[PDB]
């Protein structure tokens, strides 16, 4: 109930995150201010993995400066048995939130929209396809959204529901455009797009069988309709591209 990382203490509140060989706390400094702290173990990292989060956290410290819709990185500490990283509280991630509120007001949803934009732009700038994003992945702060991480390191849900079809054979900055569309569909249509398909072989013959119509039911936004079918095109080169989606009237125009 209590850590040091470069030598400060922090005092635990709870713990609001788990994964692989990862918890995360939200904590209290010494001044007592509010921080998430996420612990990773190391005792059982083999070598690449060992790199993958080296490099995952180089890059989430770099890309600080190049824009706040990444959740910020204070500081952190690093062994070979842990890490401990330092950054900001947040309220919720996207998908615990999604999943507790009952419709999202339009305006929010496309406020949210311009922040994945934003952040997702930024890393495909340095080189980065994320290559897996989901609604877990972004981090609510101050009604803001922030990109938790890059995709970088290795694991230690499974979930095909955001999965790009280019990638049900196995890189593209398109990539990360499908799954951020069925990010968006679900803010939208409150489902993923091969959602009611149960049958995971189905639903995998689903998203890359063009005779599969989706479906993109009428709704007062045409704008926000348009956006949906510009990105959940399965080929990827007819699908659109984010700077292009930045230039959308969706998010451009009132
Ligand atoms: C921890 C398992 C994990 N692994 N990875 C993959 C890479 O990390 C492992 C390798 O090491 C490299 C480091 O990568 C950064 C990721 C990315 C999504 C995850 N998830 C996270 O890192 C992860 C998940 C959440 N966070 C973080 C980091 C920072 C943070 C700040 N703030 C928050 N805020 C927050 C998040 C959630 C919540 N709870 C929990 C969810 N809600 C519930 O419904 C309760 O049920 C569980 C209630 C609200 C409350 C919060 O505020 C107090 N959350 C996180």
């Amino acid at each position: 109930q209590s850590m040091s990382v470069k030598g400060r203490i922090y005092s635990i509140l709870k713990q609001i995150g788990s994964g692989g060989s990862s918890k995360v706390f939200q904590v209290l400094n010494e001044k007592k201010q509010i921080y998430a702290i996420k612990y990773v173990n190391l005792e059982e990292a083999d070598n690449q993995t060992l790199d993958s989060y080296r490099n995952e956290i180089a890059y989430l410290n770099k890309l600080q400066q190049h824009s706040d819709k990444i959740i910020r990185l204070y500081d952190y500490e690093i062994t070979d048995q842990y890490i401990y990283m330092v950054m900001e509280c947040g309220n919720i991630d996207l998908n615990s939130w999604l999943k507790k509120k009952k419709s999202i007001d339009p305006w929010e949803r496309k406020s949210y929209w311009k922040n994945m934009l934003e952040a997702v732009h930024t890393i495909h700038q340095h080189g980065i396809v994320h290559s897996d994003l989901k609604p877990a992945n972004f981090l609510i702060v101050d009604g803001m959204l922030k990109l938790i991480d890059f995709g970088i390191a290795n694991q230690m849900v499974g979930t095909v529901n955001y999965m790009p079809p280019e990638a049900i054979k196995d890189i593209s900055p398109k990539s990360d455009v499908w799954s951020l569309g069925c990010i968006l569909y679900y803010m939208t249509y409150g489902k993923t797009p091969f959602q009611q398909i149960i049958n995971q072989i189905s639903k995998l013959h689903a998203i890359i069988d063009p005779n599969h119509e989706i479906e993109f039911p009428d709704i007062p936004e045409k704008d926000l309709q348009d956006v949906l079918k510009c990105c959940l095109k399965r080929d990827p080169k007819q699908r659109i591209s984010i700077p292009e989606l930045l230039a959308h009237p969706y998010v451009q125009i009132q």
